[PDB]
């Protein structure tokens, strides 16, 4: 009921770490090459100067909020990482010129950490494919903050660890039991002026948490189920700091290949001799239409609106997604055309044959709600606060637009479907 935490200044700290955090590894700067250090530190600097790191206008727990920390997702080409309901797209790295050079740097840093991890994971066990898979980092999220540009920072509420740049949380959307590697770059009770990473047992508020000091060049690893059993935070220092958190993102349903295939799957129900607006369906089996409208929603809100909300962003560091994102829109547009098709069938010249109503009604109302939601987050008050960062509500078109088969809805079509 006093608020305490532990640091290496305490006696119990070492027995707490060894007996209650055996899966938390720390490798001090003195263990990593100076050849690697300077290179990755130079990378954080070019990328920062180039303005590739932005804070995200997230909508956590129903509220629109800008994030104190600025970040950049770098990793396998075609891969994405969902973080706080927002889906970040990877600026690609050389998976078999400055911005391109840095991604090369963070690629070797990745290989490095990967090695450090499998090793430490083997030393821990004291199959071998589980180790390999759980340390196979496919992405790295880079972060940055300060110099205290924050008017007032929130104070850690449980162990008096002082100010914090990132509150207690778990790294989510990761492969089960996957490890996480962090390279900390601090460019200059716990010492207020130094960055630390906080730790605590989930649900546990009375076991003093650990605040481990982070100096320029230090790396820490979270192995096995540690990330799931414990929460961590990042207590703030006085200087600004960078960091690259390499992870193994659960990317089933999360790569360009996956979503492209999903599209080809839905369009298998449309005569594909030519690409015009006389879209005809091979069948109106309530089940196939279900899957068709579901994929329509998936490519629309999980990919298109998600990509454009970040507005002109990754484009300042990569063009990689321009054409694939242009193709998903073409694909989606064709799907708007299948919707109109189904709509023409349902209300045309049998009547139980309206299994085509209780098979697409759920997906259409969802397309309705999610469209308002996104349109709102776009022309919202907070969203007025950079020019090249402001969210875009694409795909968007005015009711008076001829090229689109249906309107941006607003219902009427949805209401009318209640009919019966
Ligand atoms: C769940 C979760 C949260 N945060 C950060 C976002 C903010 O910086 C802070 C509070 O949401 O935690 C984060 O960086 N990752 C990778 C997560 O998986
Ligand atoms: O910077 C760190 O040490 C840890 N950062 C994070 O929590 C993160 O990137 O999600
Ligand atoms: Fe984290």
């Amino acid at each position: 009921p006093r608020g305490s935490h532990m640091t290496p200044k305490d006696d119990e700290f070492y027995q707490q770490w060894q007996l209650k955090y055996p899966k938390l590894i720390l490798r001090e700067a003195s263990s990593v090459s100076e050849e690697l250090h300077k290179e990755v530190q130079e990378a954080f600097l070019t990328l920062h100067k180039h303005g590739c790191l932005f804070r995200d206008l997230v909508r956590i727990q129903g509220k629109d909020l800008l994030t104190p920390v600025s970040r950049i997702l770098i990793g396998n080409p075609g891969c994405t990482y969902k973080y706080l309901n927002t889906r970040l797209f990877t600026v690609p790295w050389p998976v078999k010129a400055e911005i391109a050079a840095a991604c090369e740097t963070f690629l070797k840093l990745n290989d490095y950490l990967q090695i450090e991890t499998i090793q430490a994971l083997e030393e821990l066990a004291a199959d071998e494919v589980d180790i390999k898979s759980r340390a196979a980092y496919n992405v790295t999220l880079l972060n940055f903050m300060d110099p205290q540009k924050m008017p007032y920072l929130k104070e850690e509420p449980y162990f008096g660890m002082g100010k914090m740049a990132v509150s207690w949380h778990h790294d989510e959307n990761l492969v089960d039991r996957s490890a996480v590697a962090v390279y900390s770059y601090s460019c200059e009770g716990r010492d207020p002026d130094i960055w630390h990473v906080g730790f605590k047992i989930s649900w546990d508020i009375e076991t003093p948490g650990l605040a481990i000091p982070l100096h320029q060049g230090d790396c820490y690893f979270m192995l096995d189920d540690l990330n799931a059993t414990h929460q961590h935070c990042v207590l703030a220092g006085s200087q600004p700091r960078f960091s690259s958190t390499h992870r193994v993102a659960e990317c089933s349903t999360g790569t360009l290949d996956y979503i492209l295939q999903r599209c080809q799957l839905a369009l298998q129900n449309v005569c594909d001799d030519v690409d015009n607006d006389d879209v005809s369906l091979k069948s109106f089996e309530p089940a196939v239409l279900k899957q068709g409208e579901e994929i329509h929603n998936e490519v629309e809100f999980e990919w298109l609106r998600q990509f454009w909300f970040q507005g002109n962003r990754y484009r300042k560091c990569t063009d990689w997604w321009c054409q694939p994102m242009a193709q998903l829109e073409a694909l989606w547009k064709k799907m708007e055309g299948v919707t109109n098709a189904v709509l023409h069938e349902v209300k045309r010249e049998v009547e139980q044959r309206n299994e085509i109503l209780t098979a697409i009604l759920a997906s259409l109302t969802a397309r309705q709600n999610l469209r308002r939601e996104w349109h709102a987050r776009c022309q919202s008050r907070i969203a007025r606060t950079p020019a090249d960062q402001k969210p875009e509500c694409r795909p968007y078109w005015e009711k008076d637009d001829a090229s689109m088969p249906l309107p941006f809805d607003l219902t009427d079509i949805v209401s009318e479907l209640r009919g019966q």
